[PDB]
């Protein structure tokens, strides 16, 4: 539709989004508890438009995210943040998200089949 939306080549953005959205461990549909998937914010999708779900990292947001995050630290990723005790990937992921130093997009999908961007930066946490 846009000019540098399909007209735009000569990217190098190295990532490879594979079907996300079923977690085998995280999948439950309840009432403020939407099935997303798990980004990595490479990015940060913007426009001149406000979000129209919400703006939390609900139990549902934080647990996928957390086991994402759980992940890159088992990936041998450094902490950021300190250690009072958190010694596993997840208790610190936990750590770092209740600092709010996890970056990812978290995208929501929605009753219509549609999904919308969400960065944690953007997001309301709740840990």
């Amino acid at each position: 539709m846009s000019d540098n939306e399909d007209n735009f080549d000569g990217d190098d953005f190295d990532d490879v989004e594979e079907d996300e959205g079923l977690d085998d461990l995280e999948n439950a549909e309840e009432e403020g508890q939407e099935n997303v998937e798990i980004l990595p914010s490479g990015e940060r999708p913007q426009a001149n438009q406000k979000r129209i779900t919400t703006p939390y990292m609900t139990k549902y947001e934080r647990a996928r995210v957390l086991g994402t995050r759980a992940l890159q630290i088992a990936m041998c990723a450094p902490v950021m943040v300190e250690l009072e005790g958190e010694t596993d990937p997840l208790l610190i992921a936990m750590k770092e998200l209740k600092a709010r130093k996890i970056p990812i997009i978290i995208r929501r999908y929605l009753p219509d089949g549609s999904y919308e961007d969400w960065g944690v930066d953007e997001l309301i946490i709740t840990d």
